[PDB]
């Protein structure tokens, strides 16, 4: 057995902390910080809890690891911004891996892993292809924002970087920050995008060729002296030039005492969405740089698989265009494509390099904890709530969809990446025409253009999708057939595009034999299959945050583990 237990996260300006577990080449466990702590994004710590999850569920203790693998060269980066890496291994395994939480006898072998080769790794290994072309597009590593490289023979072969101060990763968290929704939430104006027009796509700035792009707007080598990243001085950089160039000026957040709520809450002055065009063309930016980028690295290994990470891996839309391009046959893109891979990443590429193969994703993203009855029926008897436990929980929760209700679905282990998968969801009608207001305005209380996408069973997505394909992560946008192009209003755009997850019967049994009842009442077993939260939380792990989640929204049911709650509508 070789046992890697592979870490993101670090007490100094840190995001994305997660931990993953490899036994034999297999993902026994795999947990994001902030679904453990509560806290979004995982911002500055070690993965504490995530490693202190993989450990218990796997029944290890350090003393069993092989290796333990961090997904940045860290040392480096210390070195090069910080003036050196002042740290033994032992006093970096005393910081990632805190004795009170993990007491050892010895140090495991510690490994830092190049930032880019951890998201490479991340998609690479776990395709299921022995070959492709990889495409790293991200913030930045320790000193690149781009990696090309070529996968084969289980090894991983760089063939060209982009400098950080040339961020499409960071571009694009500007512009999402300069429209009020925030650098921290990029799919936000990915979702903004849909609803503008784009004027100029080089935003004045880019100059785009078949190999990628040019940012003539920045000194390729520029660099923030006094920070480790180039967030900083392309932050300052992307805000002046859109000032110059766009009509509205930056979207300011206001923070003000709310009467209502009994405290100061943050808002923008502007309504982002008079931004729709700044967002459709921040897009448009970055899918033709990225096109190229694509085209490039497939030209240069002579593959026609493409594997994507890095954090703009998870631009859906962008992906869905990468897969119907000429030049590429087949893509995998892990659901872990940002920063959370890493972890998962860097312990993939140290047990290859320890000899073990590893095993493919295998359509399943549900890697995280998990609760038995007794531990859900206790956080129940905590809320004193009356509950039922269902002979057919699936064939209810089916009806209750059908109806156009809302129902949380905490089942199984916890989906890791940004995307609820039908282990952490809130499932509604695909079929409804009102839901998605409904779930955007009731339920979520947020934008009410932001769009919904469905799962459905993989057994119909041949006829539901123009694309016969697994779509296990909904990180890739496709179009719908035409038979079904008006059937799915809820999570169908006008232009038939849709982000769906396919599922399999061995992937998810319970979530697939409900899609399989719902398709008994409604035609389709296709549901809508949003976040199992709102925006102010991050998806919900444990049956407790389940119930506090349910609770607080005007949901209709709760299905967790075997049990079903539904509203409290006595008076
Ligand atoms: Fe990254
Ligand atoms: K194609
Ligand atoms: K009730």
């Amino acid at each position: 057995h070789m046992r890697v237990l592979g870490l993101n996260g670090w007490p100094r300006d840190f995001h994305d902390a997660s931990a993953a577990l490899l036994v034999d080449g297999r993902i026994a466990a795999f947990a994001e910080e902030e679904r453990l702590t509560r806290k979004k994004h995982g911002y500055n710590t070690a993965p504490v809890q995530a490693a202190a999850f993989c450990l218990a569920q796997a029944g290890l203790t350090v003393d069993d690891l092989d290796a333990v693998a961090f997904g940045w060269d860290l040392p480096a980066m210390y070195r090069e911004r910080l003036g050196g890496w002042p740290h033994s291994d032992s006093e970096a395994l005393d910081i990632l891996l805190p004795r009170d939480v993990f007491p050892r006898r010895t140090d495991p072998p510690l490994h830092f892993v190049q930032h880019h080769l951890a998201h490479a790794a991340s998609a690479y290994y776990f395709s299921g292809e022995d070959r492709g072309a990889v495409l790293i597009v991200d913030g930045q590593g320790e000193e690149e924002c781009v990696t090309l490289a070529h996968a084969e023979g289980g090894k991983i072969t760089v063939l060209d970087t982009v400098p950080g101060a040339w961020s499409l990763g960071f571009f694009y968290e500007h512009v999402s920050e300069y429209t009020g929704l925030g650098g921290d939430n990029p799919g936000k104006l990915m979702g903004l995008a849909a609803h503008g027009t784009t004027v100029d796509e080089t935003l004045s700035a880019f100059a785009f060729d078949s190999d990628g792009y040019r940012l003539n707007l920045i000194d390729p080598q520029a660099r923030d002296p006094e920070d480790w990243d180039e967030y900083s001085v392309t932050e300052r950089a992307w805000f002046a030039h859109l000032e110059r160039i766009y009509r509205l000026p930056p979207n300011e957040f206001v923070r003000r005492y709310d009467p209502a709520k009994g405290r100061v809450v943050r808002d923008t002055r502007r309504d982002p969405y008079e931004y729709r065009d700044l967002a459709a063309t921040a897009q448009a930016a970055l899918e033709r740089a990225v096109f190229g980028l694509a085209d490039s690295v497939l030209a240069r290994t002579g593959e026609r698989t493409l594997f994507v990470a890095g954090g703009v891996g998870l631009n859906a839309t962008m992906n869905g265009k990468l897969l119907t391009r000429s030049t590429v046959d087949k893509m995998f893109v892990p659901p872990v494509a940002s920063d959370i891979g890493v972890s998962l990443g860097a312990a993939a590429a140290v047990a290859v390099e320890l000899g073990d193969r590893i095993a493919p994703m295998g359509d399943t993203a549900a890697w995280g904890p998990e609760f038995s009855p007794d531990q859900v029926r206790a956080a129940l008897d905590r809320t004193g709530l009356a509950y039922r436990e269902p002979a057919n929980l699936e064939r209810e929760v089916a009806a209750l969809i059908a109806s156009g209700k809302v129902v949380g679905w905490a089942q199984g282990r916890g989906e890791v990446g940004p995307r609820a998968l039908g282990q952490r969801s809130l499932l509604g009608s695909a079929h409804s025409p009102t839901m998605r207001d409904h779930i955007n305005l009731r339920v979520k209380d947020r934008e009410w253009w932001r769009p919904f996408a469905p799962s459905m069973l993989r057994s119909v997505s041949d006829q539901v999708l123009e694309v016969d394909a697994d779509f296990p992560y909904m990180i890739m946008t496709t179009k719908v057939r035409a038979a079904y192009a008006e059937r799915l209003p809820s999570v169908v755009h006008e232009d038939w595009s849709t982000r769906p997850q396919t599922v399999t019967e061995a992937s998810n049994p319970r979530y697939h034999r409900m899609l399989t009842e719902l398709g008994d009442l409604v035609g389709d077993p296709v549901c809508l299959n949003t976040s199992f939260n709102d925006r102010g939380e991050p998806i919900v792990s444990s049956p407790a945050d389940a119930l506090l989640t349910f609770s607080r929204l005007p949901i209709d049911a709760l299905a967790v583990g075997p049990y079903l709650v539904t509203k409290d509508l006595r008076h």
